[PDB]
């Protein structure tokens, strides 16, 4: 079976499975109620997210989920990542119980909060004020950088860092998801929501199958661009075939509208050809911290 880990094992009868949250990478994820996740409050309800094997899963799918579980045990706890809460490995299906972020992923969060165009009638003194302000976008960027910096300190490379893979809590805290098959990537693969994940890959990863923390920094720069386009799709209108040759030529995305040169500056730094010429996550946290303090 699977060994028992009393440090993490949670009785499965203390879960009530609820609404499916969609296809997770290695299985499906369901919202759930947990009673007594805090052992000091055994009858207290909390909302959690539960990852489990899809129907008719292989022995490989089990291996993947179990390895994701073991990664999460190892990396420890941080404010800006999805944290492991517990597991159900005994006498029933494998459950991996993690934090549930009320507002969904960062890309959807941004796209849903785009400002009103000059389309609707002025109603109220804030008719043109959108939900999102510059300091809060910078805070989103800063928090992801702090999460990535933690992950890096734990020798963890993400390899798909993208806004879709950051979740947003009720208090607008960013939590990096799915930090733990690079030899088979379909670079033409479009996800069911229309995403082309090749557009987040560093040149060395895409061309040479090399991943480092500086590869993630490249992706971070793409995520920066998503934020300051409020959830835009990178390399707009560029199909994958054209992306290959544009990247070989050293092409980079344009500065987006309503983005200050400080932030487009950091994006271009993240996309320097040589990985040693990109900022480290520690440098990105510091740089974003300066902008955040300057504007708060
Ligand atoms: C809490 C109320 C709620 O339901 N919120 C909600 C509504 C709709 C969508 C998403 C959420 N909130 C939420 N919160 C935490 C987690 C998740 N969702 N999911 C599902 C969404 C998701 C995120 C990232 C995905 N990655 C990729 O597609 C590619 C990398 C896919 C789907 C979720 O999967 N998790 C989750 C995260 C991790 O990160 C380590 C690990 C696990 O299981 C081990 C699950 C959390």
């Amino acid at each position: 079976d699977l060994p028992l880990d009393p440090l993490w094992e949670f009785p499965r009868d203390r879960l009530v499975l609820g609404k499916p949250l969609g296809e997770g990478c290695f299985g499906q994820v369901v919202r759930a109620e947990a009673f007594g996740m805090d052992p000091a409050r055994p009858d207290q309800a909390s909302t959690v997210a539960v990852k489990m094997l899809k129907d008719n899963a292989s022995d490989k799918d089990l291996a993947d989920l179990v390895s994701e579980m073991e990664v999460m045990k190892l990396i420890g706890r941080h404010k800006n990542i999805i944290n492991l809460l517990g597991v159900c490995t005994q006498e029933g299906p494998l459950y991996v119980i993690v934090e549930c972020a009320a507002k969904g992923n960062l890309r959807e969060f941004l796209r849903a909060r785009r400002p009103p165009g000059p389309d609707l009638s002025p109603d109220g003194p804030r008719s043109s004020e959108g939900p999102l302000s510059f300091p809060v976008l910078v805070s989103c960027a800063y928090q992801v950088a702090r999460g990535m910096q933690y992950l890096e300190s734990r020798k963890c490379i993400h390899r798909d860092l993208a806004a879709r893979n950051v979740l947003v809590t009720e208090d607008n805290v960013m939590k990096i998801a799915d930090f733990g098959g690079v030899h088979h990537i379909d670079y033409y693969k479009k996800t069911s929501n229309g995403r082309l994940p090749v557009k987040w890959m560093a040149p060395e990863a895409l061309f040479d199958e090399v991943y480092t923390h500086q590869s993630d920094v490249w992706s971070f720069g793409i995520l920066l661009w998503e934020i300051f386009t409020l959830g835009g799709s990178p390399y707009p209108g560029i199909p994958v075939e054209e992306l290959f040759s544009l990247l070989r030529e050293g092409h980079r995305m344009d500065r987006p509208p309503h983005c200050p040169p400080e932030l487009y500056g950091l994006m271009r730094e993240c996309w320097h050809a040589a990985p040693s010429q990109r900022p480290t996550f520690k440098q990105l946290v510091e740089a974003l911290d300066k902008v955040l303090l300057a504007v708060s």
